[PDB]
This record gives C-alpha cells, sequence and structure tokens, in this order.
C-alpha cells in the first residue's frame, strides 16, 4: 500500500520515455496525458539492451504501446504484453501521481 517518491511529473515529457531505477531494476517511465504514468522494464527482451525508453509510443486498436527502437516489436504500456510475439512481456510497476509527485507502489512487512 506504500508509495515511494520516484520523480516530479515535469521531469517527464509527454509520450517520451524517461529511465529511472526502482530498487535496482531498469525502468522506463511513460507519461500519457489522458492516462497518467506507466512504467515498464527498460531492457528489451528481444534486442537485448536497455532501450525501451527510446521507443516510439503510439496507439494500436486503442490501448497504446511502445515500439522497441531495435527490432520494432510493440509492447503494451499497461500489461507489458508484446503484440507480435505472445511469448514476450515486459515487467510492470504500479505507479501513481498525487500532486506532481510520481511514486511507485511497494510492499512491506
Amino acid at each position: 500500500l506504500t508509495k515511494v517518491k520516484l520523480c516530479q511529473l515535469d521531469d517527464l515529457m509527454p509520450f517520451i520515455g524517461a529511465t529511472v531505477l526502482i530498487e535496482g531494476e531498469r525502468v522506463a517511465l511513460f507519461y500519457i496525458p489522458d492516462s497518467g504514468v506507466y512504467a515498464v522494464q527498460d531492457w528489451d527482451p528481444i534486442g537485448k539492451a536497455y532501450v525501451m525508453s527510446r521507443g516510439i509510443v503510439g496507439d494500436i486498436n486503442g490501448e497504446m504501446c511502445v515500439a522497441s527502437p531495435l527490432y520494432k516489436q510493440h509492447f503494451s504500456l499497461k500489461s507489458g504484453q508484446c503484440l507480435e510475439d505472445e511469448a514476450h512481456c515486459l515487467k510492470t510497476w504500479r505507479v501513481t501521481v498525487d500532486d506532481n509527485q510520481v511514486c511507485y507502489l511497494a510492499k512491506e512487512l
């Protein structure tokens, strides 16, 4: 239920990936004006390189995804599922924006 300050919303350009680190893992933040902020692993599972922050965002049958800047596969920003290879999926992180504070939701105990 707890949230950890990640970055300021104006650190994020609309539709343009910003890399950040969440407890050691490479994460790509994508601010979508109408939707909020989505986080996905920055490492491209098919292409092998931290490069997802550099992928072009666009809409595909509605719900939008990010195209890897390497072998062009499309990955859903919400679920992480790759559209052209049901075998690949990007790791996701729950994210919220209160004032202009972008946080990620963690656990505890």
